[PDB]
């Protein structure tokens, strides 16, 4: 089969879009309760112009704001990536929120995936509370892959979903590897092993000497939801947000 090039043009494509205005808005909006595929580049600026005019004016917004220009580009954070993402992929006709749908606890990433159907594409939306890190495990129909950003701050340097996508976007990731990280054992495991794992896991060159352990809030709570996706329709709405 051919789904891993398949995934990388469909990937690709996708995040060349995205300096594009009107796929940026679409692509970045924070509205979980519709259909992404549904938002309207040209609601989405009405309302952004709408939120300045009751600032009483861009100037105003800004100093208010933090400084945003709120009609720029967005870099996202790794919330805001992960779930438009994980939307993007599992979505067809039906709004998905992916804030609102049921996590795992108490239940280890070895044991869920045994139980994955086999033929079947799947999505892993991960709260990673260690880490304070959002990101998607992706596993076509075993071999897993990241999709992530990060603003950094934490444990991991800062990474953009692009750049993420380009270099490691296709990198096969060990389900193995990936178990020792999502545990909750992994909160007292040697400094070393938890920096390894991190780099290995999510970090763009693979480097421990990027990552900074003592950033990690050790009494985490480890959170993941699963998801089925059709892959066929996961490049429809690539190609719909890529096409604006």
């Amino acid at each position: 089969k051919h789904r891993v090039t398949l995934r990388k043009a469909t990937l690709a494509s996708l995040m060349q879009s995205l300096s594009g205005e009107s796929s940026n808005r679409v692509m970045w909006n924070d509205r979980y309760d519709t259909l992404l595929i549904a938002r309207d580049p040209r609601e989405i600026k009405n309302a952004i112009e709408k939120s300045v005019t009751d600032f009483g004016g861009l100037e105003n917004y800004k100093e208010l704001t933090g400084g945003a220009d709120p009609f720029a580009l967005m870099t996202p954070v790794c919330g805001l990536s992960a779930n438009n993402i994980f939307k993007l992929m599992t979505e067809k006709d039906v709004p998905i929120d992916p804030t609102s749908i049921e996590y795992l606890e108490n239940t280890s990433f070895a044991e869920h995936v045994n139980t994955l159907d086999s033929h079947k594409n799947y999505v892993v939306i991960v709260n990673d509370g260690r880490l304070g890190h959002k990101f998607l495990i992706d596993l076509p129909a075993r071999t897993a892959y990241i999709i992530q950003s990060d603003l950094g701050g934490g444990a991991l340097p800062a990474v953009r979903v692009e750049d993420w996508i380009s270099r490691r976007g296709s990198d096969p990731v060990s389900l193995d590897e990936l178990n020792q990280l999502l545990s909750k054992d992994f909160s007292k495991m040697p400094d070393d092993v938890q920096t390894r794992l991190l780099a290995s896991i999510l970090q763009i060159d693979k480097d421990p000497h990027k990552v900074d352990i003592k950033k990690l809030h050790l009494d985490g709570k480890l959170r993941f939801a699963s998801h089925e996706y059709d892959f066929r329709q996961f490049q429809r709405n690539a190609q719909y947000v890529a096409g604006l």
